[PDB]
């Protein structure tokens, strides 16, 4: 082996943000081009479940253990959230307004 690994860092790691990128990392996602919301939201769903995130008291909630804080940094989510929580992460300029409906 014997490649480069990275010169003059800048915003971002690619077209999301390092937390999910990382995040997108450990699962073993290949974050190699621009993955779509939806399936990051969708292994994210996936994922909640499969470690066990999600609340007794609502399955429809999520409690963030660890990974999910590291990416959003709260203790419960909505797992619909999920879809928005990486409207943020994710980079590419939204135009939205007046207002925020």
């Amino acid at each position: 082996g014997s490649s480069g690994s990275s010169g003059k860092r800048f915003e971002f790691v690619g077209w999301g943000s390092r937390q999910l990128i990382e995040f997108l990392h450990s699962l073993g996602k290949d974050t190699s081009e621009m993955i779509s919301r939806y399936d990051v939201s969708d292994t994210i769903a996936k994922y909640i479940s499969k470690e066990g995130l999600l609340d007794p008291s609502n399955k429809k909630k999520v409690v963030c253990d660890k990974r999910l804080v590291l990416l959003f940094g709260t203790r419960t989510i909505f797992r619909m959230k999920v879809y928005d929580l990486l409207e943020k992460h994710y980079k590419e300029n939204q135009d939205s307004g007046p207002s925020s409906g």
